[PDB]
């Protein structure tokens, strides 16, 4: 029965915790704010084929961090996540594409960029097109998201993941 460890990256704030709790808990809390990384574990089933889906919530704090080393070396895919609220965490997106790359030693791996807080529609900075400019330089899945009730492609954005990984 595969499992498919997934690991979540992206800018301080950009809703990484916001995005798994919705996944795993179905809920949004504004007021949750973890300090420390997450894992979460759910069977899920994605096109009739059920999954382990092992996912690891990364808190970008600066000191080492076992748990996230693992993941980030064993990991199977990558949602690579900015806010279209927030234009440094898209320019920073290069950061983390370059960071995988190097711990996987390779060309291409399984990411999706994932342009989330979208319903913060006058806030947003980062327009759709310079979103989906970018997954094409990097030949990746561009996906808009909401953490916030009710989510969107939330759900879709784990399950793409593993759809990539799986017909890779
Ligand atoms: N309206 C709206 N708010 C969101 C969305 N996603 C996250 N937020 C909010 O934005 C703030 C930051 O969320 P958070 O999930 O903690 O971000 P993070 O990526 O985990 N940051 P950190 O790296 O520090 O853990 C929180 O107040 C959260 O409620 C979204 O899609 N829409
Ligand atoms: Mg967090």
């Amino acid at each position: 029965l595969p499992t498919y460890k997934l690991v979540v990256v992206g800018d301080g704030g950009v809703g990484k915790s916001a995005l798994t709790i919705q996944f795993f808990q179905k809920i949004f809390v504004p007021e949750y704010d973890p300090t420390i990384e997450d894992s979460y574990l759910k069977h899920t089933e994605i096109d009739n084929q059920w999954a382990i889906l092992d996912v690891l919530d990364t808190a970008g704090q600066e000191e080492f961090s076992a748990m996230r080393e693992q993941y980030m070396r064993t990991g199977d895919g990558f949602l690579i996540v900015y806010s279209v609220t927030d234009k440094a965490s898209f320019e920073h997106v290069d950061r983390f594409h370059q960071l995988i790359l190097r711990v996987k030693d390779r060309e291409s791996f399984p990411m999706i960029l994932v342009a989330n807080k979208v319903d913060l529609m006058h806030l947003r900075k980062v327009t759709r097109d310079q979103g989906k400019e970018m997954a094409t330089k990097y030949n990746i899945p561009y996906i808009e998201t909401s953490a916030k009730d009710p989510p969107l492609n939330v759900d879709k954005t784990f399950h793409d993941l593993v759809r990539v990984i799986r017909q890779q």
